[PDB]
């Protein structure tokens, strides 16, 4: 039976309308006064990271700090603004301020907790992951936090799911994984036997609904699915 429920972080629990805001303010901070539109830097930044996250998918871990910094240095040299050494520090500050949870998050974690092992599986560095959960105040709502730094590999590599299943002591078939990336989340968890639930609040990922077992648009639908399976 289902004795565990695992969630992704970005795009699943934190409001993308909140991450987007934070990132804009990060770039505004880095610039300010400099004759470059902050929104233009943001879009170029997102393009570069997207490519970096694409190139490391399912491969050996490498500090996200070094990756994201190679990108900013690239952009600073390209546009001529001062590379902020405290880029990593400024990033966190803006997250803790403008980053927020989707409305039903606490509600859902509470229900699943107690009766089912509740864990997190993220590609983020371990320290970044802790500070983040601590900022949104949901650290103690999890029984386990599993990261790529700990597994040595990024999603969808199987090792990051295996490790989370071990920390829990359950078998893949006895576990569920909730995420918003059809291939990285659902495709990855699937290789371990886990039951996959794709979150798609905007109803856009219709094109990739088949790669997943279930499709929800509100995390409250997960408690339903679980019991239905038990
Ligand atoms: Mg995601």
């Amino acid at each position: 039976m289902i004795r565990a429920v695992f969630f992704d972080s970005l795009g699943t629990l934190n409001s993308v309308e909140g991450a987007a805001k934070s990132h804009l303010k990060i770039m505004e901070e880095v610039l300010g006064d400099y004759p470059l539109n902050p929104k233009t830097l943001l879009d170029e930044y997102e393009k570069l990271t997207r490519e970096a996250f694409s190139n490391y998918a399912g491969k050996p871990y490498r500090p996200l700090r070094d990756i994201l910094e190679e990108v900013m240095r690239k952009l600073a040299e390209k546009y001529g603004f001062k590379y902020p050494e405290n880029f990593w520090e400024i990033s966190l500050r803006m997250s803790q301020r403008y980053g927020e949870l989707y409305p039903e998050v606490v509600e859902v974690l509470k229900s699943l907790k107690g009766k089912y092992h509740v864990g997190m599986i993220t590609d983020s560095d371990t320290e970044q992951a802790m500070a983040f959960l601590d900022a949104l105040g949901i650290k103690d709502l999890f029984d386990s936090i599993t990261t790529s730094e700990e597994a040595g590999f990024f999603k969808p590599h199987p090792r990051i799911f295996e490790l989370a299943l071990k920390k829990a002591g359950v078998k893949g078939e006895e576990a569920v994984y909730v995420g918003d990336n059809p291939v990285k989340d659902c495709g990855g968890s699937k290789n371990l036997g886990m039951t996959s639930i794709l979150l798609d609040r905007k109803g856009e990922k219709r094109e990739f609904w088949d790669k997943c077992d279930f499709i929800v648009s509100d995390l409250r639908e997960v408690i339903k699915i679980v019991d239905e399976l038990n």
